[PDB]
């Protein structure tokens, strides 16, 4: 998993959406997990 930023409003990396950005970057896709949704990891 990669992690490019943070799926949570405020963060200074915010993901418009975890899965469609990861794929767009080349990625199987993205899931939004770790600590209530914080952390956006993408499929790899």
């Amino acid at each position: 998993d990669k992690l490019i930023g943070s799926c949570v409003w405020g963060a200074v990396n915010y993901t418009s959406n975890c899965r469609a950005e990861c794929k767009r970057r080349g990625y199987k896709g993205g899931h939004c997990g770790s600590f209530a949704n914080v952390n956006c990891w993408c499929e790899t």
